[PDB]
């Protein structure tokens, strides 16, 4: 279970729990992200920023 975060080659594996990621994009503009990390479940996303969170790797 790995993921990769913004944009460059940038991945890594995510220990056990955090099996999901995610990458929090902003709403404000269509969806320019901004934050990516290894998670384990998607934080309260903003009325203004929407937080793309997911469970496959590459998929942040």
């Amino acid at each position: 279970l790995k993921c990769n975060q913004l944009i460059p080659p940038f991945w890594k594996t995510c220990p056990k729990g955090k099996n999901l990621c995610y990458k929090m994009t902003m709403r404000a503009a269509p969806m320019v992200p901004v934050k990516r990390g290894c998670i384990d479940v998607c934080p309260k996303s903003s009325l203004l920023i929407k937080y793309m969170c997911c469970n496959t790797d590459k998929c942040n």
